[PDB]
């Protein structure tokens, strides 16, 4: 780990014994650090994995600094060989160059879904910027440039920052805080030069879909989504699968909704059934028949559900809207079971005691939550009762947990939750305001 | 009137020809005169100048106004016109300086606030204010630079003799037919204050405007005493006045008057209150309870009895509670009144009197004088025994409005037929996909 620098360390000192001179097979040494290079390389390319994931609400706790530590203790062990010291001068000088360009990242990563005519921010740091920047030469100028799939294989206004060291700080970076702009992606390349002969630096950020308000972005939304999905590491710029597994796509959706909804609770099994039976268009109710299939991009955001008018993604953001606006705190305490069938519903609630509710999401609209629940007399026949979804207007008006009130039939949430518990003169004749069922 | 400047006109020509004798250097150059004339004219302009600024000092409580200055800058132009004529002609040191002066006080006279600042001032907010010169097209332009002019925020006791962004030139426009400063985003950083506009240019000469008075409030609100400050003194101030001089008790006609037009302008409407209105208003204010409007009329109201004496039985005073119904107007109620759906202001004990004669589900809507910003449902219902029950359904809040509006809880009420007197409720407001019908309603007890 750092072990292995130790070694390296180690390594240059005996070379710098073995400078008396008062055989030099020791230069593998340089091949100690190549290996330590490419490593560093690697290591650079894991955290934009990480930081790709992130874009989707992936947990990235991943500072930069310790990557830059690293870097710097290779550039210590390359300028010792370097002083020290035929043909290995350009295999340093190679190691150095690779080095820098690996080391100018994208930090601040720019709206992936951006609106025209809008402020927008993005920023680049270079680790080794507190090597061979500084004040004596002038701190070279770093611009931002829109660009095209195509151009990426090799309009914006306030494009150019100079990279910047800070001492405090214990970094090198240019910070665009007042960038603005004026399914088809493109990217933000950022580009600066440096001598330390002049080299050129490059970052590519990740993709974007450029939009004009409204309409608007959901289509745009779930582009982002499957790229920062499923994207390979090495990737030709912007390419993706076409297909993915159901496995990777219910983790991901997962983490959506956490993300938006900002909850952290999350979806479970039974949950990814449900879902599973939706996208694929089935009805087998076991976990076993859907947990080794393939999704594509179609089944996703494509192809219209059967008896819908909406694509799957389509009706998952709309829920995730619908939970993070109106919803949040209900489904963080666990009172929504959300995805149920209407259909399974009926299996669960028909044994139970009168007044027994669960709350689910409409199947049938974009934004809906409806009140499934059993109705039984003394008669003892069960008769199950689906209230007509709401939206979050609806939800404005009333809100979920005053409307549950309002009903006296609602007496015990699924299975068992006593609604109470669950949920939070002069002469006048009162008058009050209740949800009525008809 | 205008007649006066033809007269004007007409002999300091009759000057021109005499003083070709042709000499009178010191009928019979007596015509000066055509020179007191002038100081004449000056002084009813002055008057209107006073009587524009009164206009629109009640348009802040809203009066109509709608006045041009443009009238007055033509007719301040002109006078300047026979004052240069004038002036030529005496190329008789008292006249040089009597003419002087008349264009002294013209000039001084001319600087005004066109726009007024916002009136209920909050710190930290942005507002604008306007001046103007009426005498800017003569006097400045190519020669010099435009003066700036300064705004400053006064006492009422520094205006007997903190604002950034506050320096703006005096600009003449051509087409703009006006000499004017604007100051677009002024930003402020019982009690009266006023910003003062100030400028000189030679010609020097100071100018100086004052705006009409103002409150800060520091947040911190509210702003309902304030406002009543305010609207008082808009509406019960002298032309004559020392800065901020109101009087203490007024005409409740007056008054009336006052509360009317506020009502409109606040509320969005052209529907005013009446007589029958201002009866029960009355009996509020002075806490009687005569149903002639004749026990009310010559009686005089307090800025006590408006703002500080709190109601009795109630814990609000008159104005709080006018105030709010008029929050509650505004925010929720305003079409509805509009198409006169609500009688407002009556009281509970009357309602008993209309109501008890007629038929069964008919109802009126009224505020509610127990409470703030409330509306409430009275109505009649008579059973096949015959007997009339009065039910006050309690009154609703904007709150409330805003989840169900009025005219749906209306509806929501199969027991309210027809508004009083006798018009439809129907006319005057106006499984699947294996799920249940859910609809919010209002019910009673
Ligand atoms: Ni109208």
């Amino acid at each position: 780990f750092k072990t292995g620098l130790r070694r390296l360390q180690h390594r240059v000192g005996e070379i710098h014994l073995l400078r008396e001179a008062l055989a030099m097979l020791l230069q593998e040494t340089t091949g100690e650090l190549e290996a330590a290079k490419a490593l560093v390389l690697k290591r650079i390319q894991i955290w934009k994995r990480q930081q790709q994931l992130a874009g989707n609400g992936a947990p990235f706790e991943e500072s930069l600094a310790p990557l830059q530590e690293r870097c710097e203790s290779l550039v210590d062990i390359y300028s010792q060989l370097q002083q020290e010291v035929a043909s290995l001068t350009g295999r340093l000088d190679e190691v150095l160059r690779t080095l820098v360009t690996s080391c100018f990242l994208v930090e601040k990563q720019p709206p992936q879904v951006l609106k025209t005519q809008t402020k927008f921010q993005a920023g680049v740091r270079f680790l080794l910027g507190l090597r061979f920047l500084g004040a004596p030469a002038k701190p070279p100028l770093v611009r931002a440039d829109m660009v095209t799939e195509k151009q990426a294989r090799e309009e914006i206004i306030n494009n150019t920052v100079p990279l910047e060291n800070s001492i405090p700080g214990n970094c090198c970076s240019a910070l665009f805080k007042n960038l603005l702009l004026k399914e088809e992606k493109c990217a933000v390349l950022f580009s600066a030069s440096f001598t330390l002969l002049p080299i050129q630096l490059q970052a590519l950020s990740l993709p974007l879909v450029v939009i004009v308000h409204g309409n608007q972005d959901n289509n745009a939304k779930a582009t982002i989504l499957w790229d920062n999905a499923f994207s390979e590491m090495d990737r030709v710029p912007f390419v993706v699968a076409e297909r993915v597994p159901w496995e990777k796509m219910c983790e991901t959706l997962n983490l959506k909704f956490m993300a938006e909804v900002g909850t952290n609770r999350g979806l479970l099994p039974e949950h990814f059934l449900f879902l599973a039976q939706k996208i694929f268009n089935d009805n087998s109710l076991s976990m076993e028949a859907f947990q080794h299939r393939s999704v594509s991009w179609s089944q996703f955001n494509k192809e219209i559900l059967l008896g819908r008018g909406f694509t799957f993604w389509q009706w998952f953001d709309g829920v995730l809207d619908l939970t993070k606006r109106c919803l949040r705190s209900y489904w963080s305490d666990r009172l929504i079971i959300g995805f149920i069938s209407k259909q399974y519903v009926t299996s669960l609630l028909l044994n139970e005691p009168d007044g027994t509710f669960l709350l689910r999401f409409s199947d049938s609209e974009i934004g809906g939550i409806t009140i499934a629940h059993v109705i039984r007399g003394q008669d003892g026949s069960p008769q199950i009762e689906n209230i007509q979804p709401f939206s979050a207007k609806d939800l404005s008006i009333r809100s979920l947990g005053d409307r549950i009130r309002d009903l006296a039939q609602l007496k015990n949430l699924y299975p068992k939750k006593p609604k109470d518990e669950a949920f939070r003169g002069r002469g006048y004749v009162p008058a009050t305001i209740k949800m009525t069922v008809e």
